């Protein structure tokens, strides 16, 4: 029952993505309140940072503990340019989340090729949260194309944060 | 991360099946009480109509909202012949439910061929409810081969309706 | 006390209307969230779909069970064109609801001509829900002529859905 | 929708494994308290016996009831040699549990080759409990390499038994 | 106070009987629902399987722990033929239960011949459950000679399962 | 009331330290359970990771929001060598925590030199948590010099984690 080295590497790379994304999203959350004057958009993005630098990363380490796989910590992230407005900050988050979806799909395809059924099971969480976290992000992006008032958008975000689907929750 | 057109079509066809089945099952529920004098068999079939014209159909539209897929509404259903007895009405429901199982299997096979792992996840609900809803139907069919009294059968159906397995519930 | 064949036909046609309307309204609810970015307008229209494909249809079948009338299921519905904006989607719903009012009036007139007093009683529910469901729809249509912000309108719809008159409730 | 004979056989063989393992684990639990003077290690192994001779076996029979598959009961188990110490008794349990993992993987691979998506769904429970039950076992094995006192180990086992992960629980 | 080798052997043989009976009764419970369409008769027989493969077996191992006796695990059971109907399945269970009574009597006679008063005490539980478990079984057998309807019998079994005498409970 | 650029830089460097420390401590927590077989030592170090990558980092960004200071995200961390035992893993954490104390002292000295009294106030939290978090770490280090049993140490850590001083809490 020996562990696939290719999955270890793909999952160590997913650990990295999640760590680094959450570190950018912590900055973007700072920028959303500070520069863009939108406190609740930052709360939304802070909650994403904490999801990524949290359960998304810890589930990988736990799996590794159980399967014999090794953890690798190599992190390199710099926020050197910030988007111009808040619409674009949330659109950037989206872009990154759609990319998470593409990476997760690759781990699933590999698990099936390596006949690792425990890794395919493990990734099913990530297959689902991929669409979910993007759906959440899209719903905020939508708002910026539905109002020209930042204060109306901000109140809609409030309620969204101050709120589980049977398939995707 | 662009959507498979073949899955959209298979899932738009599953939406249609569920809409149309529930419309037949609403008729069959009417017929079970009206013509066949079995009120609780109709309650069982009304509950199936409502499952199909409900969650089975709405989960598809929600997925579509999230993935970029399009909804299509083309419905054509007519109940032109009704079964002769109640045993046969429930046996007809069974037949249709075993066919749901075969259709769902095809969506799963395609998702794996198209490498759509989010659609394979989505269909896992339907893989499971396929067997479940058939199991429920079979359990009523069984009754008609275990009694010659419609009133005993009816009381067994009562209790069954007036009632979640860890794998299939 | 033998049943009027003309009322059976008018009520079998009303069953059809309600089934088919609810199937269009389920699509329109999908479109209101998906394309038009208005989640709560779709919840409003989903609630209408469920009313029509529910109590409006089931009360007819129950009556039929009691009076000797026959149910007919012949459904043909296709959504081939969708309105351009959300104002027009709700204005289309209105149009269809004002037409329900005209059809219900015809069943009432016929019942009185056929001296079916039980059908006139039965239709009194529909006489009342006709104006009610239109009033509800008009109240949403009004909003689109009172704001240019989709997000303000959406919050007014929220509260309206997240809410019985002594004559019309 | 006709049942795969190869899955029936693989699942009838898994039924056998679980029955026979639980019968050995009931003996090993006896031996852990009686000969090895470790009451709580036996409680841990008695709880495994009961899991195997319980839900692991009953879920297979239930599935069979639903899919048309046949149950086969052919059991042959003898405990003819017992390990020398308790470290080795738990290490033997581990070995057997890692083998369960390998067998479950084979059922999954076959289900995908036979295009049995309901069997792949069914086995997902077993894919998960495979790693879980091994993780539990490893955690006890670990203790024997962390203390030379059987009474300290025994108290750690106590607390472990006298205690659900979102992916593996 | 040294242990009788003859009682150890008789009680190791009783352990075997109980293990093997419960494994047949688990099959028969499967067959009662699956083939014979009687879900509650199988629940009754599943409850017997669990009694035998449970307390009947564990009390022997516990005694052994206390008296110095050895446990032996040698199990060989195959279900190669199933009864034709449900009356006969329950009549087969009866036969096997009346045989339990005869075996238990022999352990008691031996204990008194070996002057093992602690084994005579221990067996008093089994002397009592022998008649009890047979009484329960007879009460179900009776039903099959009192109705020709499987659905009436099934409802009587339901209530019996969904239910302690001062001497036999 | 214009912000000191030197404090911004020192506090942006403290943000970096805390992010990077928590990422190493997440690895070390993995290693403490996985390799060193000490689950509760890892829980202790996971709790430190979360403190650092949490409140220690967020309080800096909040301050920045209020004072006009800029956030900088430049992270570079790699775990390339792991300590040999668990005593040394906790001794490494200590070393790093005593270094936090030295860095915090420097921010305080600078604030007083720059006459930034709001930054001196802000740092008072960090002056205090410096000694506290080290005290906590020392208390675990102590254990490894007080027992040779990893399982006794582990139970002492359990209780410590499963547990506010008026000056340092
Ligand atoms: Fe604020
Ligand atoms: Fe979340
Ligand atoms: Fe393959
Ligand atoms: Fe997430
Ligand atoms: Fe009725
Ligand atoms: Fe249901
Ligand atoms: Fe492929
Ligand atoms: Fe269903
Ligand atoms: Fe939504
Ligand atoms: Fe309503
Ligand atoms: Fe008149
Ligand atoms: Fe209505
Ligand atoms: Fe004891
Ligand atoms: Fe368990
Ligand atoms: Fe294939
Ligand atoms: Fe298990
Ligand atoms: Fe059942
Ligand atoms: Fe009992
Ligand atoms: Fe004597
Ligand atoms: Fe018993
Ligand atoms: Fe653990
Ligand atoms: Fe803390
Ligand atoms: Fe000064
Ligand atoms: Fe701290």
């Amino acid at each position: 029952m020996q562990k696939s080295n290719k999955i270890n590497d793909a999952l160590n790379q997913h650990y990295k993505l999640n760590v680094e994304l959450g570190l950018v999203y912590a900055h973007y959350a700072h920028v959303a309140d500070d520069e863009f004057d939108m406190p609740y958009l930052g709360k939304f993005i802070q909650h994403l940072s904490e999801d990524k630098l949290g359960v998304h990363k810890e589930y990988i380490s736990d799996y590794f503990k159980r399967n014999g796989m090794k953890l690798k910590t190599d992190v390199s992230v710099a926020v050197k340019s910030i988007p111009s407005d808040a619409k674009a900050l949330i659109q950037e988050v989206y872009a990154r989340e759609n990319e998470v979806r593409d990476h997760v799909k690759a781990i699933a395809k590999l698990a099936l090729a390596e006949d690792d059924y425990e890794s395919f099971y493990f990734i099913q969480w990530y297959v689902r949260d991929g669409l979910k976290d993007l759906t959440e992000v899209d719903d905020v992006v939508k708002l910026f194309n539905s109002s020209n008032d930042k204060l109306i958008i901000e109140a809609t975000i409030k309620a969204m944060v101050e709120k589980e689907h049977e398939i995707w929750g």
